[PDB]
């Protein structure tokens, strides 16, 4: 029986029709709040990984029968707002006329005629983003239009943002829609299986589903990983990449070792546990193990595969849920408003979901496989000519790097924001391609048909004029000022 806090929030929610099987599950992590519970992981409880298979060991490709018994979705529910976005981060232009969402389409149809002829595509948008999702799909795509409502769209769910003091259902008379938010992307196993979604797609049939992120251009089926997964009976796996300098948000592959005491004379076996460590879970005294790249070397590209009905046949068996580990996020109820109450966010991660399957498992792949964008300085990097489009529509890094993006460093007083990042391309975009690594400091503008090698540094001291560079410039291992 619940305390009277986690009472006001079932009441909060019952009023307002949210899904049960969502109250389920975050009640369930408001039990384990109340109880001490803030998703932190120590360093001092893991252990860092140290061999996996690889994608680019296998070879064999699944059956037609599997291919076609695939579904994927891509994530659209979130707001970058470190971005400065007020809406679908997937709207923005990556390539010249092109976005996110032109690309994530141009996969679809693309992998329609040439592999699976009715492939299955679903986004999960939120309040904050269906809408604009909808106008550009009826402008652009006109068959996904058709069945945005009726098989695409995946609504996630929106939660209660809770006060500090008492755990009860924050009040925002201002802007009630405030006092709620999407409880991260691990809401995409509530939604799927609250909304009856889970249990129509096994009924039609489908067996797995490939997740990706929307700003991941990269992510596409790989028929050789669902060969991977029928052969060695795996019911989730997790696409990780071997960590750069880069990969500083978001979570890293960790292992734990529990022993399962062998009967009848056969001794106990320890047995590795896999488990995704966000950089929110991270107790923040220790960030620096977090960003040893070194340390933990496997980075969560969110390419995830899921068996479906395994995944069905497990949240039946917990309750109608899947208990993710909450991650307890620190907010005011306005975000923007710092005097307004403050409030945890229960959240949870669709990776963290590698601890919930007996047969779990994660696989290195290239970094073809992984081009995210959570920062201008990475939309710059996929902008530029590091980053090349695919025959079937990825945005990849082109063969010169090795694998290793250009590494981009961007002021953040003048280029974090997206208005600022648009002034600093305003006259073009710098060729990258052969750049390991650009600097940027100050208010700075690139000219047309700019060209960096090596390591370029621009840097403006003066602070109040903007450093303009001249068209055709070409930098190389150097630093360019005024
Ligand atoms: O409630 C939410 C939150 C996010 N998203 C979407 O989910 C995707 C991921 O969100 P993002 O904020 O971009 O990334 P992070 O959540 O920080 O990190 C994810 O992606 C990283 C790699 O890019 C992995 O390392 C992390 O483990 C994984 O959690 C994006 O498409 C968001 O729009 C939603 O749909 N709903």
């Amino acid at each position: 029986s619940l305390s009277a806090a986690a009472q006001a929030c079932v009441k909060k929610m019952r009023d307002a029709k949210v899904n049960e099987a969502c109250i389920r599950t975050f009640i369930a992590q408001h039990v384990m709040v109340s109880k001490g519970e803030t998703g932190s992981i120590p360093d001092s409880a893991i252990m860092p990984v140290d061999s996996l298979d690889a994608l680019d060991s296998l070879t064999i490709e699944c059956d037609n029968a599997v291919l076609q018994s695939t579904v994927v979705l891509k994530l659209n529910g979130g707001l970058g707002t470190g971005m400065g976005l007020c809406d679908a981060k997937t709207l923005l232009e990556v390539k010249d006329g092109k976005t996110f969402l032109d690309f994530t389409a141009l996969q679809v149809q693309y992998l329609r005629q040439h592999c699976s002829e009715h492939l299955r595509f679903m986004l999960m948008d939120s309040f904050n983003t269906s809408a604009s999702t909808k106008s550009f799909l009826k402008a652009r795509y006109p068959w996904l239009y058709q069945v945005f409502d009726s098989e695409v769209e995946l609504m996630q769910n929106q939660v209660p943002k809770i006060l500090q003091d008492t755990l009860e259902p924050a009040a925002w008379a201002e802007n009630p829609a405030y006092e709620w938010a999407p409880p991260g992307h691990g809401d995409i196993y509530t939604a799927l299986y609250g909304s009856g979604k889970l249990q129509e797609l096994v009924e039609q049939g489908y067996r797995y589903m490939f997740v990706s992120n929307g700003d991941n251009l990269g992510a596409t089926i790989d028929k050789r990983v669902l060969a991977y997964m029928e052969k060695e009976k795996i019911d989730f796996l997790m696409e990780v990449c071997r960590r750069t300098e880069s990969d500083k948000k978001g979570g890293h592959l960790a292992r734990q070792t529990v022993y399962v005491k062998g009967k009848d004379g056969q001794p106990d076996a320890e047995k590795r546990v896999l488990l995704l460590r966000e950089s929110a879970q991270c107790p923040k005294a220790d960030m620096e193990s977090f960003q040893d790249i070194n340390k933990y070397s496997f980075f969560n590209t969110n390419n995830l595969w899921i068996r479906l009905p395994v995944l069905l046949e497990t949240m039946q068996e917990h309750g109608g849920t899947l208990p993710l580990p909450v991650i307890r996020n620190e907010k005011t109820v306005d975000s923007s408003n710092s005097a307004s109450p403050k409030v945890y966010q229960l959240e949870t991660a669709m990776g963290a979901a590698i601890a919930m399957f007996e047969s779990a498992s994660a696989i290195v792949v290239p970094r073809f496989r992984f081009a995210p964008v959570k920062t201008c300085a990475d939309l710059l990097a996929l902008r530029s000519d590091a980053y090349v489009v695919t025959d079937d529509f990825r945005l990849v890094l082109d063969d010169r790097c090795h694998g290793h993006p250009p590494v981009v460093d961007l002021d953040s007083a003048h280029y974090k924001m997206m208005n600022g990042f648009e002034k600093l391309v305003q006259h073009g975009v710098p060729s990258l391609v052969e750049c390991k690594r650009v600097t940027v400091k100050g208010l700075v503008q690139f000219g047309a048909g700019n060209v960096l090698t090596g390591t370029v540094t621009i840097e403006n001291t003066d602070s109040a004029s903007a450093f303009v560079i001249p068209d055709g410039a070409k930098l190389n291992d150097t630093t360019a000022s005024p």
